[PDB]
């Protein structure tokens, strides 16, 4: 019994955006634990039965999945104003933590973020769940040394493939891994900034890349280069990006 009674919830301040309405933090005061912090997901328009029932579908595909760098389903409240209860991540979405915090990561910080979402996404790999949305704003930060994927067209980290055919499989989530790992290597700068949308199709085709970022291990981005290889079939599966990020972080942490 995932439903969670309304009073129950103390509504606090917002703490972000959300796909269907702002997201707060508050405290849920429950039969485990009187005063349990945690984050609220809102969404405006919930009275549309086609509304609710996307946003709710989320909590469903959550409370699928248990692994320690996805974010917990904690209930929901299913009468209008609809509410998703989640584990708070104290320090917010990833871009905004890499950016207000850019002079202040080291390298084996990033590293560590982009091995960390590696491990959530063999997990999901390892259940045959396509992700289709991996990039940086769906990643939140519960620790300075501990991110979690927080979020279940954006064509800038779309694989070809997703583009052109609407396809989406476990190797266009590679491809948007990829990108992913460029984010954080930038400190949460935008992929491809001051390109059109309609236009990043035409340069993928002409073999156009995403540059290495300043400071970047070159193993860091040749692994980039693999996840972003045209045919998908030649495309690293989660579990060897896994394997070589975490000797890559070896690396960074003994220097």
């Amino acid at each position: 019994d995932y439903e969670i009674q309304r009073e129950r919830i103390e509504l606090g301040r917002c703490i972000g955006e959300g796909q269907f309405g702002d997201v707060h933090q508050g405290i849920y005061m429950s039969p485990e634990n009187p005063a349990m912090a945690v984050a609220i997901k809102t969404c405006k328009n919930c009275t549309s039965d086609s509304v609710r029932e996307k946003f709710l579908q989320e909590a469903l595909t959550m409370r699928q999945f248990d692994h320690p760098h996805i974010v917990k389903l904690i209930g929901v409240i299913t009468e209008n104003p609809v509410w998703i209860i989640m584990e708070l991540c104290t320090l917010g979405e990833l871009r905004s933590f890499l950016q207000v915090r850019k002079f202040s990561l080291d390298l084996a910080s990033l590293i560590l973020y982009a091995y960390q979402l590696s491990t959530a996404l063999a997990y999901l790999e390892s259940k045959r769940f396509v992700h289709r949305d991996i990039a940086a704003r769906n990643v939140l930060v519960s620790a300075t040394d501990c991110v979690k994927l927080g979020d279940f067209l954006p064509i800038k980290w779309m694989a070809p493939e997703s583009i052109n055919f609407r396809r989406f499989t476990s190797a266009s989530d590679v491809w948007m891994f990829g990108v992913c790992m460029w984010e954080i290597l930038m400190h949460g700068v935008k992929p491809f900034q001051g390109v059109k949308n309609n236009d990043v199709i035409g340069r993928i085709e002409n073999g156009e890349r995403l540059p290495m970022p300043p400071n970047c291990p070159p193993t860091l981005y040749s692994l980039m280069t693999k996840c972003w290889a045209y045919d998908p079939s030649r495309r690293p599966r989660f579990t060897e990006l896994k394997a070589q990020l975490s000797t890559i972080l070896e690396e960074e942490k003994l220097q």
